[PDB]
Order: C-alpha cells, then structure tokens, then sequence
C-alpha cells in the first residue's frame, strides 16, 4: 500500500496545480501511446484510471486539449493531468487521471454472446441513447471521436450509466484541412474512410454507432472484415454495391476495382426474427453510404426506438430508476433546438 503523490492541474478548472495522492495502482491496459493504470485517490477513495502517454516536449497533446473542454454526464471526466519522468531517458510523460467506470459494452456483449443470449432491448436502448447523447455533445464542438467501438463505451452495471472514453483519436474537424483516412477500428470504420476520403465529417462517428447498434442486436459484429479493404466487402454484402453517386459523396476522387455487382440484402433478413422494427429502422438510417444521409446524433436520440426511455414509468431491470436522460443543455440541443419537444418529455420538464 504505497502512496504516490503528484502535482496535478485540475481537469476542467483553472491552471492551479495541487498535490494529489493516490494508491493501489495496477496496470489495466496499454497501447502505442504507453500504459493505462487503475488507482485509488487517497483522499476520497474514489477509483480512477490514468492514461500515461509519452508526450514530446515543445509540441502540444491534442487529446489533453480536447479533454479539458469536455463536461458531459456520458463522457468520462478528466479529473486531473500531470507530468512525470522515468523508465526511460530524459523523456516526459503526460498522465490523464480519469474517472474509473468498471465495465464496458464489449465485455457485456461478449458475455451474452458466449452464453448465446441477446442482450435485452432495454439495455440496447439505454446504451445507444447515451452514446448518441455523448456524440451530439462532442459534435456540437466540431470534435469527432474517430474511435467509436464497444471497448470504448464504459458501463456502470448498477446505474446503467454509459460514458465514452479513449479520446486518443479524437480531433477538431476543421473544414478544408485534411484528416487521415486509416482511423477507426476496422469493424466500425465508415465507408468513406475505406475509400480514402480525407475531408470526411463527424458522421463517421454515426456510422460507427450504427455498427455497435447492429452488433448489440445480432450478438456479433455485423461487418467483420479481415482487412482494411475486405471491410468494404463485408459492408457491400449488406448494403449492396454503392452507386456511382454514392461513391462521389463518400470521396470524389476514386477508382477502387469496381466491385462485383451485388444486390442489397433486405434489412429484415439481416437481423434475427424477433428483432424490434424500430431497431432495424434506426439502424438503416445510420449505416448509409452517403455520409449526409445518416441521422445526426440528436436525431438518433429523437428516434422512436428510444420512446420507452421517455416513458414516465420506465425503470431499470434491477428495479432502480433510469439515469438522467433529459437534462439537455442548450449546447446539446444546439444543432436542432426544436428536437427538444421530443427529447424532453412532459413529465421531465422542470
Ligand atoms: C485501455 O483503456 C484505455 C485506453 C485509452 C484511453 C483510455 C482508456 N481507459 C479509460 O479511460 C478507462 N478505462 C476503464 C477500464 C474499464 C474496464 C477495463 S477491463 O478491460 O474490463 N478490465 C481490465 C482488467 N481489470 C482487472 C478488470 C477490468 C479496462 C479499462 C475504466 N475507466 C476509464 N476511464
Ligand atoms: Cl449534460
């Protein structure tokens, strides 16, 4: 039970460093950036994660910049950040200390799928709405996550609160400056990115969210490509070959083979017989080739598949109340404020 103490700036708040003490630190993850840890704050005993990434001096970290300006019930909070050096030579690490949320949609969905069960539709509605809520929030800032996938959706199994995490691929999408095409995890990678587009939009996140919805409905990934290019083949096996005009809207500069001519597969045959009609309906307005065709995250939240969540009597399966789903801020409703009439049901207004 060793106690580590660091001088950390508060996450959102003002640049006033304070000493923060934590203990009980375990490795829990890693990647190309560095290592991820769990720890307990000696103060409040609250659990936290710490993403530790090698940060080159003299050049700013865009994940930190993006995270300092986010504050949303469905996004993991950046509580503190701090620097530290070691294990290496004259290298500086940036540490993000984030709220710890214990579960992920990936692990949940794997447990049902291993037990050959479908995750109940109520959980599908709860997870997907909160994911769409977080997207509406970051997209109103022009920030695009670029890594929506089941492992980056944290869950509290008791409150069913969902929080979006891992902002190591997020970027301010600025109009006219290009962006890299090979982002997003393969299975959740939108088609314009596979077509090499570099002027894509936030709707690549909405494609990803549709892949997750579809995956929850089906109990397995809906487009499991065994490469960056075979991903497109899997997509085509459901949506059929994209029309010449659809290829233009995805990226207006391309010749990728020509693909064999394949008919679109009807959405009803894509899912299992007892799949709810509004789930399939919602899904088909997300998994569209034309990136302007897809729903915005707010419109998705307004979808009728989510109406059970707007019911005043709804409860979680463990008898408890649903998390807070109607406290929209004006920034959240900014893209389409009229949608408030559907999104804040009567029983939830003041
Ligand atoms: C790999 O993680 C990242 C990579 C990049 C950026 C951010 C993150 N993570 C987070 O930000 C974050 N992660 C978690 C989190 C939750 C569950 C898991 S677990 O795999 O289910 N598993 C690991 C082993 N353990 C013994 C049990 C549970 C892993 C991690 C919680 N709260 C967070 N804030
Ligand atoms: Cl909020």
């Amino acid at each position: 039970s060793k106690v580590t103490t660091v001088v950390a700036t508060p996450g959102q708040g003002p640049d006033r460093p304070q000493e923060v003490s934590y203990t009980d630190t375990k490795v829990i993850g890693n990647g190309s950036f560095g290592v991820v840890y769990q720890a307990k704050l000696c103060d409040s005993g609250e659990l936290v994660a710490i993403k530790k990434v090698l940060q080159d001096k003299r050049f700013k970290n865009r994940e930190l910049q993006i995270m300092r300006k986010l504050d949303h019930c469905n996004i993991v909070r950046l509580r503190y950040f701090f620097y530290s050096s070691g294990e290496k030579k004259d290298e500086v690490y940036l540490n993000l200390v984030l709220d710890y949320v214990p579960e992920t949609v990936y692990r949940v969905a794997r447990h049902y799928s291993r037990a050959k069960q479908t995750l109940p539709v109520i959980y599908v509605k709860l997870y997907m709405y909160q994911l769409f809520r977080s997207l509406a929030y970051i997209h109103s800032f022009g920030i695009c996550h670029r890594d929506i996938k089941p492992q980056n959706l944290l869950l509290d199994p008791d409150t069913a609160v969902l929080k979006l995490c891992d902002f190591g691929s997020a970027k301010q999408l600025v109009r006219g400056e290009p962006n890299v095409s090979y982002i997003c995890s393969r299975y959740y990678r939108a088609p314009e990115l596979i077509f090499g587009a570099t002027d894509y939009t936030s709707s690549i996140d909405v494609w990803s969210a549709g892949c997750v919805l579809a995956e929850l409905l089906l109990g397995q990934p809906i487009f499991p490509g065994d490469s960056g290019v075979d991903q497109l083949v899997e997509i085509i096996k459901v949506l059929g070959t994209p029309t010449r005009e659809q290829i233009r809207e995805m990226n207006p500069n391309y010749t990728e083979f020509k693909f064999p001519q394949i008919k679109a597969h009807p959405w009803t045959k894509v899912f299992r017989p007892r799949t709810p009609p509004e789930a399939i309906a919602l899904c088909s307005r997300l998994l569209e080739y034309t990136p302007t065709a897809r729903l915005t995250p707010l419109e998705a939240c307004a979808h009728s598949f989510f109406d059970e969540l707007r019911d005043p009597n709804v409860k979680l399966p463990n008898g408890r109340d649903t998390p807070a789903l109607f406290n929209f801020t004006t920034q959240e409703l900014s893209s389409n404020p009229p949608l408030a009439t559907i999104l804040i049901p009567p029983h939830a207004r003041i």
